[PDB]
């Protein structure tokens, strides 16, 4: 015998392969710096805004937090560990494969009907806008979410039947070179 899966450093290698954008010199540098902070480990979704909060004064991370934070976690506990606060920051930048895109329609899915419906579309796409700007870019461009969210479940649910599925999310996404712009603008940068 020896090692199980279950500890913190070197299992996350392990784990996050196919991703892992934190060599160990930096979740090392976090790990001890964080544990100093909270001997008990445990970031609380008041932590996790006001990091955003830092990154984007300007704007108002509010609902954002919450919607990922939400469908997230894994121990139902209300707060997020070590490990488990760096996945959402690695998710975040990198990816793969349809995982990538598996993942954020259940996060667009505010409920759990294994349907997504309007009422959490607009309410998420309307985070990732009222949160990131857009003059950042180049060319001045803006559109009150309403537009490319009638635009979004427009395409999305090309089946009409109110509500919609995984299963054709990734089918009107991976396809229609045009949803994933937005959907992406959610998940996070390249
Ligand atoms: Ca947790
Ligand atoms: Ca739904
Ligand atoms: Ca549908």
């Amino acid at each position: 015998m020896g090692a199980k899966t279950s500890k913190l450093s070197k299992d996350d290698l392990t784990c996050l392969k196919q991703s892992t954008y934190f060599d160990r010199r930096e979740i090392q540098q976090w790990h001890k710096g964080f544990l100093r902070d909270c001997p008990s480990g445990q970031l609380a979704r008041e932590d996790f805004v006001k990091i955003y909060k830092q990154f984007f004064p300007f704007g108002s991370p509010e609902d954002f937090a919450n919607h990922l934070f939400t469908v997230f976690d894994k121990d139902n506990n209300g707060f997020i560990h070590f490990e488990e606060f760096i996945t959402v920051l690695s998710t975040t930048s990198r990816g793969t494969l349809e995982e990538k895109l598996s993942w954020a329609f259940e996060l667009y899915d505010l409920n759990h009907d294994g349907y997504i419906t309007f009422d959490e579309m607009l309410t998420i796409v309307a985070s990732v806008y009222k949160m990131m700007g857009s003059m950042v870019t180049l060319n001045e461009d803006e559109a009150t979410p309403e537009m490319r969210v009638k635009k979004i479940f427009k395409l999305m649910d090309k089946n009409e039947d109110g509500y919609i599925t995984l299963d054709e999310f990734r089918e009107g996404s991976k396809v229609d070179p045009s949803i994933i712009g937005a959907l992406n603008l959610y998940d996070g940068l390249i």
